[PDB]
């Protein structure tokens, strides 16, 4: 029987949950007699990113019908919904193809999280949450409550988190150390970038069985340009509050993850509002989209020499812009290193 920590355990299978990725497609509508999961492709999925890329271009360009309805079914056809007596919201605008753009995504992380189960050895000797584990490519440890690590996350957290988006509270059950196989040598040499931050990275429950097995990637260039502030990057918050609302949690499913990583950010270059950028002013390394709100800059921490924002959020310098909390964007994978897994509790105020 297995030799990890039970929360280790437990996260394994949280993650590894096949129900929760049939509930995030039927939740999307999917059809899952037509669609089901074994019928899950990548290629599929790059098919209806360039569908709806070829949507967006025709609505940016004001096609006449016919051919948004046409793009529209095509879409359609190749991911299967069920909206019974009623056809199909037509993708005719940019919310539109977004909303459908954003589905893919976490409909691609569930490909490649069933990818990894229903993959492997079949023997019966190792018990399967010990298979599982091994499938992440992660060494995970669980960190102690008593800890001074702890009391640092658990401060950044109740900080970082406020009374004006307070329609919950935070709670954190278990804290857990993360080192990906491998993400040490890629890591270092941006090590010695200064700039180095421990940043937010919220998700849905069921895109952690990839984002550990291959870390957080970028989206591919045929995927839809709309919907993004500042270009296909890896986007992480300074504040809980922030990221918390991509875990999609809810009075059912309470429960959600949030990754803390250390982003070698160096020069940011700093913009107030969505910009086409991906390619950097000589001199820069990553983009700080600055929000209305932003951690107390007072009561900074840097750890090891990497900074630590758990400060209080407070007025930022300007408001005159379009985010409400201060974001950070990378365009190389190898400018993060995943460090800290939360699992939390959101109690809802109704
Ligand atoms: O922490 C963050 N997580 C996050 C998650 C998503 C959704 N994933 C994208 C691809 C699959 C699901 C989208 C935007 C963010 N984000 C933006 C600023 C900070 C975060």
């Amino acid at each position: 029987k297995s030799k990890l920590p039970k929360p280790v355990q437990d996260l394994i299978k949280m993650i590894f949950d096949v129900e929760s990725m049939k509930k995030a497609m039927v939740e999307y509508e999917i059809d899952l007699q037509k669609m089901p999961l074994g019928k899950l492709s990548k290629r599929q999925i790059q098919a209806a990113y360039s569908i709806l890329s070829e949507v967006q271009q025709a609505v940016s360009q004001g096609s006449s019908d016919s051919q948004i309805l046409d793009l529209s079914n095509r879409f359609y056809t190749l991911i299967p919904h069920d909206f019974g007596m009623k056809k199909p919201p037509l993708l005719n605008n940019a919310d539109s193809v977004q909303a459908k753009a954003e589905m893919l995504d976490n409909l691609l992380d569930i490909e490649v999280a069933y990818s990894l189960l229903r993959g492997g050895s079949d023997d019966s000797s190792k018990d399967p949450i010990d298979v599982n584990y091994e499938k992440l490519k992660t060494d995970i440890k669980v960190v102690d409550r008593d800890s001074e690590e702890a009391e640092i996350i658990r401060k950044y957290v109740k900080n970082t988190h406020a009374t004006t988006h307070n329609a919950y509270d935070l709670e954190v059950i278990d804290i857990f150390k993360i080192e990906r196989e491998g993400e040490c040598q890629r890591y270092k040499p941006f090590k010695q970038l200064h700039n180095r931050r421990l940043l937010w990275h919220g998700s849905r429950t069921t895109n952690f069985a990839g984002i550990l097995s291959q870390g957080l990637r970028i989206a591919p260039p045929e995927a839809p340009v709309t919907g993004y502030m500042f270009g296909k990057g890896i986007y992480f918050a300074d504040m809980v509050s922030k990221s918390a609302n991509y875990c999609h949690t809810s009075q059912g499913d309470p429960i959600g993850l949030i990754l803390l990583g250390e982003v070698a950010l160096g020069n940011m270059y700093e913009l107030k509002h969505a910009s086409h950028i991906s390619k950097l002013p000589k001199g820069k390394h990553s983009v700080k989209g600055l929000g209305k709100t932003t951690p107390d800059p007072s009561a900074n921490i840097s750890l090891d020499g990497v900074d630590v924002p758990l400060g209080t959020g407070i007025s930022s310098g300007v408001n005159d812009t379009s985010l409400l909390y201060n974001e950070y964007i990378v365009y190389d994978i190898a400018q993060v290193n995943l460090k800290y897994l939360l699992k939390l509790k959101f109690n809802f105020k109704t």
